[PDB]
């Protein structure tokens, strides 16, 4: 058996995938650079034996397209997985996308023919996504003429998906129907790519609702249409691709390597530009941002609640003298304890973290380690709110909350509740320090 940082060292936090915290890390020996996946055994329940998991990681790891993320390691030990692949530096598709002036159906075409490539080559390697999302396609570069690199093909087999929402915001709108149900194949990735396409070319999701269950609800059933007004601009072999992607049944639908010789990805990639859709993307991804940003925020408050009375506890526990002091070793020995963490892989990098929050009296290390993290998280806040505040107005109005908390998933009556509470007088819209302190509210605070 072999372990994890022996061999890598952790350089900086990039995000959270679904099942765990990626992680940038280093390997100790040639310095390259990859991309750590760090799943949480204590959280993500496994589907498969070790057997099961041991054998398509085998495989993965022999794979190879442009389009897929390279996976070049797998550790484990008592509580965690590590996968350990690629680091890509272009960020997801959308968020390129909505920082243009132009996006025509040739763009379009050019990152669908990507994704289907890499879907097309997975399904012949026997491997279904499922999870398939815009979150999940990641551009390989900053550069212009960059490779689509799809992430977290297999996973969804081996691992069980979060029930919270701060997990789950963005995956309705893509799973496949048959998903919900129960019986599915690698034609549910098929679905997912349709309803990418779909919001590619109109920049609305084709199933659409107020919560996270009306939009299940809407998949469920199947029914789109392409009356939106954005749709007469949109060419009819575009729709008839969609239309293919998005059939019900799943035996009837069309698989990833047909799609490739459809004659909309035959003309399109061997001319307007799509003003509406990329303005309607651009307004759905900081409604999603939003949301996210407002989930995680809530979160860490409540992960601060409970991490600054645990290490209060720990070092009162750990001060035999009464002192309400310790010692440098002592405060590393109580936060080690406090680990019992994403950034956190070894000995060596809870040093780092002490000594930056010193960089004496321990309440007084409690409050600024935490409040480092506590101001760290009002900053992410701040930003999704400015970047969706998109006039600059300063403000959120109530039709926006709304919007915001049923992706959010808070009960209508539960936050124009905290609403009336932060400010009385009101006049239907919030500032940014308005919003915050409902999201306080909404957790118990
Ligand atoms: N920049 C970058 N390149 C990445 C490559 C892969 C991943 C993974 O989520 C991953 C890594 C290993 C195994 C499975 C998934 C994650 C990567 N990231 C960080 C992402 C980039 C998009 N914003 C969320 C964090």
């Amino acid at each position: 058996t072999a372990i994890f940082s022996d061999r890598y060292k952790g350089q900086r936090v990039l995000g959270k995938g679904s099942f765990g915290e990626v992680i940038l890390c280093k390997d100790k020996i040639t310095g390259q650079e990859c991309a750590v996946k760090v799943i949480s055994k204590r959280q993500v329940k496994q589907k498969t034996d070790k057997e099961s998991l041991l054998r398509e990681v085998q495989l993965l790891k022999q794979l190879d397209h442009p389009n897929i993320m390279k996976l070049y390691e797998f550790f484990e030990d008592k509580g965690y997985f590590y996968l350990v692949g690629e680091v890509y530096t272009g960020g997801e598709l959308f968020d390129e996308i909505i920082s243009r002036k132009r996006f025509s159906e040739v763009d379009a075409a050019r990152i669908i023919r990507q994704v289907l490539s890499g879907i097309t080559y997975m399904h012949k390697n026997k491997i279904v996504h499922r999870d398939l999302k815009p979150e999940n396609l990641l551009l390989e570069s900053k550069s212009k003429d960059a490779n689509i690199r799809i992430i977290d093909f297999g996973l969804s087999t081996h691992f069980e998906a979060s029930k919270k929402m701060k997990d789950k915001i963005g995956t309705a709108y893509y799973i496949a129907p048959e998903v919900l149900h129960g019986t599915y194949d690698e034609k549910c990735d098929v679905w997912s790519t349709g309803v990418i396409l779909y919001i590619l070319l109109s920049g609305c999701p084709p199933f659409n609702g107020a919560n996270e269950y009306d939009i299940l609800k809407k998949v469920e059933k199947g029914k789109y249409t392409f009356e939106l007004p954005q749709w007469k601009k949109v060419s009819e072999s575009a729709k008839d691709l969609i239309r293919k992607m998005l059939t019900y049944v799943p035996s009837m639908r069309i698989s990833a390597r047909d799609a490739l010789d459809h004659e909309w990805i035959q003309t399109y990639t061997k001319v307007p530009s799509l003003d509406n859709a990329i303005l309607n993307i651009r307004q759905f991804q900081g409604t999603q941002k939003l949301a996210q940003a407002a989930l995680l925020y809530m979160g860490s408050k409540l992960t601060s609640q409970d991490e600054t009375k645990e290490l209060t506890a720990i070092f009162h526990k750990m001060d035999k003298n009464g002192d309400g002091q310790l010692d440098r070793a002592e405060l590393i020995e109580g936060y080690k304890e406090l680990m019992r963490d994403a950034s956190m892989l070894d000995a060596s990098a809870v040093e780092h973290e002490v000594d930056q929050v010193l960089d004496i009296e321990y309440s007084e290390f409690v409050t600024v380690a935490m409040d480092r993290k506590t101001l760290l998280s009002r900053e992410r806040l701040e930003r999704a709110f400015r970047m969706f505040d998109s006039d600059n107005s300063g403000k959120i109005s109530s039709t926006e909350l709304a919007t915001i908390f049923g992706v959010s998933d808070v009960d209508s009556e539960t936050w124009k509740s905290v609403l009336s509470e932060v400010d009385k007088n009101n006049d239907g819209e919030v500032d940014f320090d308005e919003f915050q302190q409902m999201l306080l509210k909404l957790c118990g605070n």
